[PDB]
């Protein structure tokens, strides 16, 4: 059976691990206050985290479901569910990690090559990532969604940004053999710089990322059903300067070929740009999107609603700022978008300030 979406896409992006307590009858309450928010917003669908998030260090330890390799933190997941999606009026897509697990040691990391040294490495600034050219990992993992789908019903899956690879990754044992038997030359460095083979290789990690997550979307389908539909994030870069997949092996027009949606991320200060360019950035993003057609009926902008800072203080963007955003996604021809993340706890952002930008049931 199939599933019809209301045109347009509005999206909640929302994390569970605040609304988990290890009081339960306080965790009862925040579950209670989270779908009474979502009923509210009146928008279509929310990207829900399956995974616990506690210390954002870009790794899985524990989840938020019954599952076969990793610790349970709480059974919420399909709680929360089941709820949104009777109460609340929306589409759940179960929002699950690629490649970044804390499974088993043995099994292959992601690793990057450093300039100037001989063995490879874990880079300390990017996810935790196992390795997609571990077979094993394809498996263990595969596991996971399979638990997800047994254990939760849902509308759909969100595929992770951790879903990506530099141009000096991966570098793991594995991965050079892929590429080895994919014919390419060498080692990871006369492949990197080689002219005649260093754009098929970007291509080559694009595809083995992408040709993964239809794995873990065809083994949730076998359980859940055909009518699953699939979403994932993608970097702007990739969008805006598609010679970036390079360096992130994702590509736009992949993305839009293989999902149902492209959750673009579209956040102006997670790229570094000033407070006083953003709305340009945004709308020259706008732009590229529309000079693809059908390419904005396939995607969601996803603006953000907070400032990530590296020391790991988050910095709040204002609930106007983020209806302003809005309005000018509107105002550019793009009726898809959402944010990331909310907080019920703090009303952030603000119902009654984002509804009239975000909401189309909304009326003066
Ligand atoms: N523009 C640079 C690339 O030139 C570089 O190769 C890459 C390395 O990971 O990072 C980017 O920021
Ligand atoms: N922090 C990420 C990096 O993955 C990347 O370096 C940067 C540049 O595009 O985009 C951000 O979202
Ligand atoms: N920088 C972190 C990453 O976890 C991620 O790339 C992004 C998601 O929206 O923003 C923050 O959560």
């Amino acid at each position: 059976g199939s599933h019809m979406e209301k045109s347009p896409q509005r999206i909640m992006h929302i994390d569970l691990d605040y609304v988990y307590d290890e009081n339960l009858q306080q965790m009862d309450r925040n579950i209670d206050v989270l779908i009474q928010r979502v009923k509210d917003m009146q928008i279509s669908t929310v990207y829900l985290q399956a995974f616990a998030d506690p210390d954002g260090d870009g790794l899985v330890k524990e989840v938020w479901f019954p599952n076969r390799l990793l610790p349970m933190k709480a059974d919420i997941f399909s709680r929360v569910a089941w709820q949104l999606r009777t109460r609340s009026g929306v589409n759940i897509y179960a929002w699950m990690p690629v490649l970044s697990w804390d499974l088993d040691p043995t099994l292959t990391r992601v690793k990057y090559l450093p300039t100037g040294e001989k063995k490879a490495q874990i880079h300390p600034e990017q996810y935790h990532r196992l390795s997609p050219f571990d077979d094993r990992v394809r498996a263990q993992v595969g596991m996971l969604y399979e638990d997800l789908a047994g254990h939760a019903a849902f509308d759909g899956i969100l595929f992770h940004d951790d879903a990506l690879l530099s141009d000096y990754e991966d570098a793991s044992a594995p991965a050079i053999t892929a590429y080895q038997q994919a014919g390419f030359s060498g080692s990871l460095s006369e492949i990197r710089q080689n002219p005649e083979q260093f754009k098929q290789w970007a291509r080559f990690k694009s595809r083995a990322l992408t040709d993964f997550t239809l794995e873990l979307s065809a083994r949730v389908k076998a359980i859940r059903g055909p009518h699953i539909k699939t979403a994932r994030n993608i970097f702007a870069l990739p969008v805006i300067q598609p010679e970036s997949e390079a360096w992130f092996a994702q590509n736009y027009a992949d993305f839009l070929k293989s999902y149902d949606w492209t959750a673009i991320m579209a956040m102006p200060y997670l790229e570094g740009v000033a407070e006083k360019s953003a709305d340009q950035w945004l709308i020259q993003l706008t732009n590229q999107i529309k000079n693809i057609p059908q390419a904005k009926d396939k995607s969601i902008l996803e603006l953000q609603a907070q400032n990530w800072q590296k020391n790991g203080q988050h910095q709040a963007i204002s609930s106007q700022q983020l209806a302003h955003w809005m309005s000018l996604l509107q105002l550019n021809g793009v009726k898809n978008y959402g944010y990331y993340p909310d907080n019920f706890l703090h009303n952030q952002p603000e119902i009654d300030l984002i509804r009239p930008e975000f909401s189309t049931a909304w009326y003066p």
